[PDB]
DNA sequence: CCGCCGC
RNA sequence: GCGGCGG
């Protein structure tokens, strides 16, 4: 029935749906009422609209029905106005003009021009809209007793002086009201009225003007004409004049258009649209330029526009505009077409971009900030409803819509336009909905950045020698609290307590609880495990799971071998501990997370459970053999009187129990041990020391090895029961060094299994330690022995220094030469003394404490040893130039005053370096994670076989000469890989797909030595077909384990980690972290080296303030300008492939991508990256640098369209889907030509397809804005995005591959058949 | 990087 | 957010 949430979708909200999720409508602004905490009704906190205040309430919504529309600030103020782009109004300036309603908008038709044709959609000032839209008859009053220079309705021109002090502003028709005077070529009082029109012809019998007094009223005479001159005032009308001779039309006030009849039948017709004024004072019909029109205001004006905009229409319109016009206008349309598409495409239409119904967030979600703003809206939205039914005066209506539109923006996003402040008290912007979603600590960034855990604890860690990697020492007292609930129950299970509350009080104040509470706890923890965490959590091993074994005190006992995993020593470091609550959590915790199960490092296939100093120390001292004094003749190799004599000479004081006597030193002649045990007992009785050379009969051979060695054999053969397989993997021919053991571990892992190895580790751990204590090794000032030759070599070098001095005091050597030669003097002299001290220990004190420590993988480093016994000699000055004088002393002897001071400089520079390099906070582990945090393993052997050939030989360093890449590096590229195609090499058939093990990579190397293979066909992430993910055959052998990678493993992570941790130690040409940042980030490095874009041969032109390297061949040469200060190493003559270093130093990815191609950029990056870690000791598998780098080119540009336009940057694979189904399923081969794009790691992240993820880093506004328009459906895949859901991650156990697995019992299975 | 201690 | 220490 109910279904797992697999897809999430963001779409626009229909006002109908707003009512849909809605429960009641908040109708009033009453926050809190004192009388009863009980909510005051129908404001915000009412319970019907949201729900019951007592014991699903904070899950319902209410809506406020806005009077006149307002809009979403999110869709209007985002950089690219989603509405401004779509509608085509000024994208950023025009909107604001009418969004609040101050300015006007236009509709169906205007035929008249203010000066230009009618504006289909534009807006004009109210004065001008009123002037011609509704017409504009404009008056011009006149001073009393003043005559005019224009008649009744005489045509007037704009700017003319109607009188001395008055002038007109418009052309059209100038109306005159009254004749205070009239001229008559052959004065009218208030009650007088002119019967005669404009300059009308007159006759004698014709009354002109009349009034009340029939007596003395204007009476015509002999041919008079009319010229009226004294108008009280003149009102000008924006109208045309149409004189008529006979009749007229409908009436004065009606509307007319061009053509419509005015008078005299169909003779005098109108020419413009306008109102009618049938004036008979001039016997003419003026049609004022005033026809109706329509237009609305503010959020309302766009609401209309949006509703009519027929996407389809503009879609087609843009289609034409797009591919036909020059790049200047086509580009604008293109960006405009996507939006249009998005809407139509997804369906959910754009008209909703307007707010008419503001959805109210639930009452329990917000217990204050947002409420103050909600009240504002409510108020104005309400004050407005009232201001509409009471009386609607315009100026107020608008002024109100404004404020309203402002408020609606507040609750959504404050600041975009001014900032709202709670009245006097704090000039602080009230946190609006947007502010609550973005920012460093917002809500989208909340689900990811982290938080504190229940069932946690932390304490100081202490070493627990006896403890096995399996377990961990945890303080009972801590466990008590940690496992409190689990304990309570078990308490009732056992009579200790009657109920839970009782068990609790029982632990509330009581001091011990003795054995019984303890018996219970220790019982509850039985097989459960907890996790442990170390300070900076760098790699997956930063947290391991252990079985807790309760202990006394405060500290937490940790296993020694895991001390390497978590960078953790015992000088006070503290670790945190957690508890897996779910039986599922517990499972994974102890299965795939326990310590003993994660032996190998995800970084390199090398072990991480490597025995450390102490263990090694012990193990070595016990396997070493001794050599003494050869008093004489060592020939028993043949004489029998040599067995007897040399054996009695031994009984004497002449021949030692360990003499250089080829076949056998008397030491072997004397003691011959049958059974293996036989040997050790003799030891235990004092006959033989462990380190003595004796003879011993083993399974099938008479072996000449010491007790110690043999004992070691047993220990291992005991750790793992298969005794034969034991000696098959150990070498008792040399003392056990950190490496001989390293390799033993690794071998054991591959050979006997995981857990069995764990057993051996503990084994070694135990013995190593014991033997360590009894061996009797300690340091004493005399233990640091100074070589007798030191006094020699220093003297030899000293005199030698005088020669160099006398040589300059003569003038032979330059000031510089002097210096360089002296350094050389010491640089060699010091190295001389180095091997000397060691030579003295090797020959005279084989068992020197200081020495033995160093040799054995235990502790100490050759370079250090030298600072004790030999001498630390060259310490550099402040800047960098090393000192001229060396530090002649050793630490054994008193390091002198100055020598110390001088040495100081270096120690300080090193400290500074460790600072800024440490605090970088695994910055790279951060960015790496950002671009690989979505990579996971879900598959079925991806079918696409496009492989990467791993090179077995390295080019030039000394010059052109093919070499065999170092053992290390070759491993790095081939270990745990899967062969793309089969390859017969030295007699063996290495099938296809086979995952080449270490041995198999040794083979290939040994073969390259002979000369049978130069490259290697192998599967890799760099060429995986699975869009989002990588499959089994492509990733490879590496796992925490050694067998092939299990599908469902968070490789993205794992790779990011393995690359980040190391970054902590990477502090002309420039490198280190910066080279790593420069490399992951496609950039133009300091020392750029001009790559050759054309592949031909080379030729130069010497000197001349500039040199020039020219790649020329068929007909053209790509000119390369190499500054007079550049270092070029390709010479006048031979060939140069595309993207080959023409200059010396670093290279620029972009260029190299263009010239050579992608398969080269990738391989460049990978290797150029490794280059730094390699030189820093770090050994990480190429796999990981690959996974990352691949993502750096998962996007490509478009040059030949089919669906979307060609200026886009979209996911590479998403195009392999389009092209595949455009040629395959649906015909019409519209090839989608693209261009591979090398985006930077950071930008790859930035623009990562899923919106959820974007909402996290960049800007939450833009991200959601765009994802809004195109109803985006976030296909839930990737750790980040799915983290927010709070759902099980798509990786790990969440792996779609196994998240669904069923367990049954043959009893219930046949039982389902019983149901059938 | 995480943990604490204090205006 | 400022200062001090620890890994
Ligand atoms: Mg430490
Ligand atoms: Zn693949």
């Amino acid at each position: 029935m109910k279904k797992e949430v697999r897809k999430v979708r963001i779409a626009l909200a229909s006002p109908e749906k707003i009512r849909s999720w809605s429960y009641g409508e908040v109708e009033k602004p009453e926050t809190i009422n004192y009388r009863t905490l009980k909510p005051e009704r129908d404001g915000l906190f009412d319970e019907r609209i949201f729900g019951p205040i007592k014991d699903v309430r904070r899950y319902r919504m209410g809506h406020i029905e806005l009077a006149t529309p307002a809009a979403h600030i999110w869709f209007v103020k985002d950089v690219p106005s989603k509405i401004g782009t779509l509608l085509d109004l000024s994208a950023t300036e025009l909107e604001q003009v009418l969004y609040f309603s101050k300015y006007i908008v236009l509709d169906p038709k205007g035929a008249i021009l203010n000066g230009v044709p009618v504006e289909k959609r534009q807006l004009l000032t109210d004065e001008e809209y009123r002037e011609l839209r509704y017409g504009k008859q404009e008056t011009y009053p006149l001073p009393p007793g003043v005559d005019a220079l224009v008649k009744d309705g005489e045509e007037v021109v704009k700017g003319q002086e109607l009188a001395p002090g008055v002038v007109s502003r418009l052309d059209g028709v100038a109306l005159y009201r009254f004749p205070r005077r009239v001229r008559v070529e052959y004065r009218v009082q208030p009650h007088m009225n002119v019967v005669v029109p404009e300059g009308a012809r007159v006759e004698a019998g014709d009354k002109i003007v009349a009034a009340i007094d029939p007596e003395e009223e204007v009476i015509a005479e002999a041919e008079g004409v009319v010229h009226l001159h004294e108008p009280a005032s003149i009102l000008v009308v924006k109208a045309r004049v149409y004189p008529f001779e006979d009749d007229v039309e409908v009436s004065t006030g009606d509307r007319v258009a061009p053509g419509d009849v005015l008078a005299d039948g169909g003779k005098v017709k109108s020419d413009v649209y306008g109102r009618v004024e049938v004036d008979l004072v001039r016997n003419v019909v003026r049609v004022v330029e005033s026809y109706d029109i329509d237009a609305r205001m503010g959020a309302e004006a766009i609401q209309q526009l949006l509703k009519e905009l027929d996407l389809e229409a503009l879609e087609k319109e843009l289609l034409e505009e797009m591919k036909h016009p020059s790049r200047a206008r086509r580009a604008k349309a293109r960006k405009r077409l996507e939006v249009v598409r998005a809407f139509l495409d997804s369906g959910n239409r754009p008209e909703w971009m307007i707010l008419e119904a503001v959805p109210v967030l639930p009452p329990d979600l917000r217990p204050s900030d947002l409420n103050d703003l909600y009240r504002r809206l409510i108020n104005r939205n309400n004050r407005l409803k009232k201001l509409l039914a009471q009386g609607a005066p315009e100026i107020i209506i608008r002024n109100e819509k404004r404020m309203l539109q402002e408020a609606v923006d507040a609750l959504l996003d404050n600041g975009r336009r001014g900032a709202p402040v709670t009245n006097p008290g704090s000039d602080r912007p009230l946190r609006s909905l947007t502010d609550i979603l973005s920012g460093k600590q917002g809500r989208f960034r909340q689900n990811l950045l982290g938080k504190r855990v229940d069932y946690s604890g932390r304490s100081v860690i202490v070493v627990g020698p006896q403890l096995k990697l399996h377990q961990c020492g945890l303080p009972k007292r801590m466990a008590l609290e940690l496992f409190k609930p689990f304990l309570l129950k078990k308490m009732e299970e056992k009579g200790i307590a009657p109920n839970v509350k009782a068990a609790r009080r029982m632990l509330e104040r009581q001091r011990d609880i003795k054995d019984e509470v303890w018996d219970a706890l220790e019982e509850v923890i039985h097989g459960k495990v907890v996790l442990l965490n170390r300070a900076p959590t760098l790699h997956r091993l930063g947290i391991q799971a252990f079985q807790p074994v309760l202990v006394e005190g405060q500290s937490i006992q940790l296993h020694p071998l895991v001390c390497e995993a978590f960078n953790a020593d015992f000088d006070g470091d503290q670790m945190a501990v957690h508890v897996p609550l779910s039986s599922f959590a517990q499972a994974e915790a102890r299965i795939q997370m326990l310590s003993a199960h994660n032996l190998l490092s995800p970084a390199s296939g090398e072990p991480l459970a490597k025995p450390s100093r102490d263990i090694i120390l012990g193990l070595y001292y016990i396997t070493q053999v001794r050599k003494e004094k050869k008093g004489a003749g060592l020939e028993f190799a043949t004489p029998e009187e040599a067995l007897a004599a040399h054996e009695r000479g031994e009984v004497a004081l002449n021949a030692p129990i360990k003499v250089a006597g080829r076949e056998t030193s008397v030491g072997r002649l004397k003691y011959v041990f049958a059974n293996p045990d036989e040997a050790l007992l003799a030891v235990a009785h004092g006959i033989v020391d462990l380190q003595d050379v004796v003879t011993v009969r083993y399974m099938g051979k008479r072996l000449e090895t010491s007790p110690g060695r043999i004992l070691f054999a047993r220990i291992v053969a005991e750790a793992v029961e298969d005794e034969k397989v034991a000696w098959e993997l150990i070498q008792l021919d040399v003392p056990q060094e950190k490496n001989s053991l390293k390799d033993l571990v690794y071998q054991a892992f591959l050979r006997l299994g995981m857990e069995k190895t764990a057993r051996l580790l503990d084994a070694l751990k135990y013995y190593g330690f014991t033997f360590s204590t009894t061996s009797g090794i300690t340091i004493g000032i005399d233990d640091a022995v100074i070589p007798e030759e030191k006094k020699q070599y220093l003297e030899e070098a000293d005199r030698k220094l005088l020669q160099i001095e006398q040589a300059y005091e003569m003038g032979f050597l330059t000031d510089r030469e002097r210096y360089d030669q002296i350094l050389q003097l010491w640089t060699e002299t010091t190295e001389k003394v180095t091997q000397a001290v060691f030579k003295n220990f090797e020959e005279n004190y084989p068992f020197n404490p200081l020495y033995v420590m160093a040799q054995s993988g235990a502790r100490g480093n050759p370079q250090q040893i030298r600072q004790l016994c030999g001498l630390r000699g060259l310490m550099q000055k402040p800047s960098g130039e090393t000192f001229e004088v060396p530090v002649r002393s050793s630490f054994r002897e008193g390091l002198t005053v100055l020598e110390y001071f001088i040495s100081s400089h270096g120690a300080r520079k090193g400290g500074a370096d460790t600072a800024l390099r440490t605090a970088d906070s695994g910055y790279l582990t951060r960015k790496l994670v950002d671009v690989t945090h979505e990579i996971v393993v879900r598959e079925a052997d991806c079918g696409t076989t496009n492989y990467i050939s791993v090179p077995l030989f390295q080019p030039d360093e000394v010059t052109r000469s093919l070499r065999l890449r170092k053992r290390a590096d070759i491993e790095a590229g081939l270990y745990g890989r899967v062969l793309a195609r089969e390859v017969e090499v030295l007699g063996v058939r290495l099938e296809e797909g086979r995952y080449l093990s270490m041995d198999d990579v040794h083979l290939l190397i040994k073969a390259a030595e002979a000369g049978e293979i130069q490259e290697v066909p192998v599967r890799s992430p760099l060429t995986c077909q699975t869009r989002y993910g990588v499959c089994q055959k492509c990733y490879g052998y590496d796992l925490s384990m050694a067998r092939p990678v299990s599908i469902g493993e968070a490789v993205g992570i794992v790779a990011a980690q393995s690359i980040g941790e190391p970054g902590t130690q990477l502090t002309d040409i420039t490198q280190g972290l910066p080279r790593v940042i420069e490399l992951f980030e496609a950039r133009r490095p300091k020392a750029k080296a001009v790559i050759s874009e054309i592949d031909g041969v080379v030729r130069i032109e010497e000197t001349e303030e500039k040199l020039s390297v020219f790649v020329e061949s068929e007909g053209f040469s790509k000119e390369y300008k190499l500054p007079k200060e550049a270092r070029l190493l390709v010479k006048d003559g031979d060939y140069v492939e595309a993207g080959q270093p023409l200059t010396r130093g670093a290279i620029d990815p972009h260029q190299l991508l263009e010239a050579k191609g992608p398969e080269a950029v990738e391989r460049y990056l990978v290797e150029e990256i490794q280059k730094v870690y390699r030189a820093q000791g770090v050994k990480l598998h190429d796999k990981h640098i690959e996974i990352v780098v691949r993502q750096m080119m998962k996007y490509v540009e478009v040059t030949d369209p089919g669906d979307s336009r060609l200026l886009e940057g979209q996911v590479l694979e998403k195009w392999d889907v389009e092209a595949l189904n455009e040629r395959l399923i649906a015909e019409g081969k519209t090839p989608v030509a693209w261009k591979p794009l090398l985006m930077g790691v950071t930008k790859s992240a930035l623009s990562t397809k899923s919106w959820l993820s974007a909402a996290s880093f960049q800007n939450t506004t833009h991200v959601l804005t765009e994802a809004a328009i195109a109803g985006k459906k976030d296909e839930l895949i990737g750790l980040k995005e799915n983290v927010i859901l709070g759902r099980l991650i798509p990786a790990g156990t969440g792996s779609d591959f196994v998240r669904f697995t069923q367990v049954v019992d043959q009893k219930t299975l046949k039982a389902i058949e019983e149901a059938r």
